[PDB]
């Protein structure tokens, strides 16, 4: 009933639940001294299992090595004593009780405990042995694991400090009992941090494991001893993880979701804990990775899924976590987390990382992770050849990019066989402009003009694509003439959440285009490529009255001005194709800046 | 030019005279940084060397690392200063100037500094490199080599702090042109303490560089350009010494620092760290002398080379005792046997016995540090032994072995004096067999003398005093009587007085003849003379009376006293390292 896990090639780390009665005997049997000193704080010093511990070790340390002492100290607690003062406090008590460099000094407490009296345990006759206790789970995963020890100047967190390894690691699962439900959820980030890197065995198991978890640590007494066994393996599985790392450039990936995150919890410091900045970080470089194209957009959302399923969050404006941060929170602005801060462990798959190491990302990219709002460059270079896989609505989109651009995209799912109308977009009304469209059975591709020779279709009435028509008046935009470009049957794009038409003829007249209301549709005039096509995003940009065909759609006439273009409300994407940005700058090579507003 | 020593397999101790172009082009090549401090103390700040080097630092980072910094501290002088105040308060500059995790800090400064700087090095962002340039000679030797730095608490010196191995240790000789010279005889004691526990050859040199180096260090200007090229030679060997023993043992560097740290804690401001060490090297070499260990003639040559070095060999030399002044008095044996037992006991000069500590009673380390000796009784001596006297004094384990029935072979006729064995110890029934070298007693078994009636001893003017304590235990009703001491009443302190007045807290009955002594004879019932009467036996400061009265001691049954136990010191030294190695009698000092 003690699974041990080596570190260094030693099995130290022993885990269990109930473990008290063998910490006592294995610490004072193996570890000899004439002195044994217990630091603890002062909550856990009022606690059964800790009352349990002391008395077990006196009426064992009288029969097996009747010439020792056990010495008990107990800091005030919170996490503000982790400074200078309780560090010369407890090494001035080891100074008066007559303590030698023999002493085994054991850490009862959670991580500010284990990483200063780490710190004093390192310092003191230049180095005494530690055997840390951890009775906290943030401190069971990470804090301890490591012997990563560092105290808190007011300049700086985790600055002075020292490494120095335990001579063992005692992570009793039984001190879970008295732990608050916000002090729980806190340190499972750090469990999710380790089964999105390294075991998807882990991570599979950490979905069956939500609500058989979460609804027993949240209720009136967290009675944990239905979920006993369960639970000791979900701390056992993230230190074979950390003890494997720190064994073996591999360490820096337990720092997953520690770049966005320390840059959150350096502005949301005392109201937020760790693994709620943590579990923020972890999903806004999910979606980094996603952005450069290396992870796949269904674990973005699988490792949303545990996070929300625990009680931890998945952005800055939870509404969950808005109260306890409150009016800490208008201090997160992409000038100041972007000082904060660049290397950052892109992931792959869940349970693996990318080249097993951390990648060099710009400040751009991660400015647009960050924010909710997109500057969309112009098309220079797109690749003149490009498979574009959608999730047919959205299929037009990267067609209608190669009818402006004039460059080919063979859309694989859908030919002239598919039993939803949206697909025949290639067919009817980006061929009357000149696009050489070779649609067969499985795929359909166009191959536009080459830049600006478009002709305007004089009137196509849409009866299957009822929404399949903004980005058909964005590519009516460029085709300039006095052809009036004329649609009807437009008849259900009214009500669905915003009306379209009057969406279409506002937004469009921000971009120098003649258009105007027909009553059944829209009349686009259509003008040059570029000589009027400016906006007016200093004022305020190309709002997208938050549906994500009309981001979409004025995000292919965008790249067709010389300055970028501003779309406001960038994530509304999120229902349809919530990584059509990332198509643009990988699979496109389209540069996307982000932009907050003053 | 820039002499390298080996540490841990690597050449990083550079030493050299005026190296400050050297330090500056080696440390901005192969360590890379950003970021340079160099913390120096407030002292070093407002001297050439140091304004030679940070001068020479900026017009060297200008050219190879345009985009690196140099940062510079300044650490209050003292050595109250090594506290925690003064660690956190340069571990602050670090964080406000926006210092990486690879700063390379350039400790310049002695052994405050280099530890303190050190430790600093050892906790800023878990571990950053550090380069110690000693500018001290304490430093040069003992405190930068090693690694080892530290804090010190108001409970304790030297408890908080880390191994923290330096990446380079630039010993710059030229820095010490503007040192003390207290400093000097400070740091020198170190060096030797090298020199006596490794190096023999580098313990000749030592005695050769006598005023050679102390005249001009202890001068109107300090020129160290006049002994330049051996100055640079005593730092390097004695850091050869120490390299080696950390690199493999490590204990053998503490020879004079369990008595000499006894010291240290008892007159902690004005006694520096040398002038207790150089106290306790003396204290150590006597101490593996009552054991057996060493030779008498090391205890002289190792006294001979510190105090050609201003440095002490007592706590009571005068020069020294200025220096302490009222704090001396609280240097008793059962304050310093509680602030000590492993010590390192030297076999010769320049090696230590076994290359390992060994464990010292706190008897035998009562002994040393005092001046009076509790004589416990000859239970079981050996049967036979053969002592090496350096006549006068070979009588006195001849007549050890009249009193309890022994055979001492002293191995070395022609001797004057040496004709002890046939005429006062032979009729008295001893076996005695002198050959043409070896003179030899061998006395009857005990108590089972009998008394000469007169014998005198005109060319052994100086024997009668071991003559009369031989004769006390003698019974037979003759009256034992030994006229014609005539010199002895000019030769030093008059010795018939003080027989007379000695033999009477014995309890056997003696008086004096008017040119002369008549000891009477009682049994092995002689009564013990202990601390309570009368001080106890006075030696009257005079070598004969302490090891006469030792010899009488033994046939008591509770240990007597014999005041002023270095008396001894002008004949044999070391009579009381015979009595515990070579008779096996045990022996423990007292105080009054």
């Amino acid at each position: 009933s003690i699974e041990k896990v080596p570190i260094l090639g030693k099995e130290t780390i022993h885990v269990g639940y109930g473990i008290a009665d063998h910490i006592v005997r294995e610490v004072i049997a193996n570890l000899a001294s004439s002195t044994y000193v217990i630091v603890t704080d002062t909550n856990m010093a009022r606690t059964p299992q800790y009352s349990k511990l002391t008395d077990d070790f006196k009426t064992n340390l009288s029969e097996k090595r009747p010439e020792s002492r056990l010495l008990t100290y107990c800091v005030s607690p919170g996490e503000n004593n982790k400074n200078r003062a309780t560090k010369a406090a407890v090494e001035d008590f080891l100074l008066q009780q007559g303590c030698t460099r023999d002493t085994v000094i054991l850490a009862v407490g959670g991580g500010v405990i284990g990483d200063m009296i780490g710190f004093v345990a390192a310092t003191f006759m230049r180095g005494v042995r530690v055997v840390q206790v951890p009775t906290t789970l943030l401190a069971m995963v990470d804090s301890s694991v490591g012997g990563k020890t560092a105290i808190d100047t007011p300049l700086g967190k985790n600055f002075i400090g020292a490494f120095h390894q335990p001579e063992y690691v005692f992570c009793d699962v039984s001190f879970l009992e008295t732990l608050p439900a916000r002090q729980f959820i806190n340190g499972m980030a750090e469990v999710v941090k380790t089964a999105a890197i390294w075991n998807e065995e882990e991570f599979t198991r950490l979905e069956n494991f939500s609500k058989k978890f979460l609804s027993v640590v949240t209720s009136k007494k967290p009675d944990l001893q239905s979920i006993k066994a369960e639970l000791v393996k979900t701390v056992l599985e993230s230190v074979r993880v950390k003890a494997g790392v720190v064994s073996s450039g591999l360490r820096n990936l337990l720092n997953f979701g520690h770049t966005i995150g320390h840059a959150i919890e350096a502005v949301l410091t005392p109201e937020a804990l760790h693994g709620e900045c943590v579990s923020i970080g972890m999903i806004k470089e999910a979606e980094l990775s996603r952005y450069l194209g290396i992870l796949p957009p269904v674990a973005v959302a699988r490792l949303s899924k545990c996070l929300v399923a625990y009680g931890l969050p998945v952005s800055i404006d939870d509404k969950e976590f808005l109260k306890k941060v409150g009016p800490k929170r208008h201090y997160v602005e992409i000038d100041i987390l972007l000082k904060k801060m660049i290397r950052c462990v892109l992931l792959e798959k869940i349970g693996k990382c990318y080249q097993l190491k951390a990648h060099q990302v710009s400040k751009q990219d991660l400015s647009f992770v960050l924010t909710d709002e997109v500057l969309v460059h112009p098309f220079t270079n797109p690749p003149k050849e490009n498979i574009i896989v959608p999730p047919a609505s959205s299929a037009t989109y990267p067609l209608a990019f190669a009818a402006m651009t004039g460059t080919s995209c063979t859309i694989p799912n859908i030919g002239s066989s598919s039993l939803q109308g949206d697909a025949k977009f290639a067919v009817d009304v980006l061929k009357p402009m000149g696009c050489k469209v070779e649609q067969t059975t499985t795929s359909t591709t166009v191959t536009g003009p080459p830049r600006g020779h478009l002709k305007p279709l004089p009137h196509v009435d849409m009866e299957p694509m009822t929404d399949a028509f903004l980005t058909a008046s964005v590519v009516a935009a460029v085709a300039k003439g006095g052809s009036s470009t004329s649609i009807t049957g437009i008849a259900n794009q009214r009500v669905k959440e915003c009306n379209r038409i009057e969406a279409m003829v506002t937004e469009l007249a921000k971009f120098g285009v003649p258009a105007n209301e027909l009553p059944d549709g829209i009349e686009i005039h259509g003008i040059d490529i570029e000589d009027l096509k400016t906006p007016e995003i200093s004022k305020r940009g190309v709002s997208s009255y938050d549906d994500h065909r009309v981001a979409m759609s004025f995000s292919l006439l965008a790249g067709l001005c010389k300055e970028p273009v501003l779309i406001l409300e960038r994530s509304t994407t999120g229902k349809t194709w919530p990584g059509w940005w990332d198509i643009l700058h990988s699979k496109f090579k389209i540069e996307l800046d982000g932009y907050e507003p003053p």
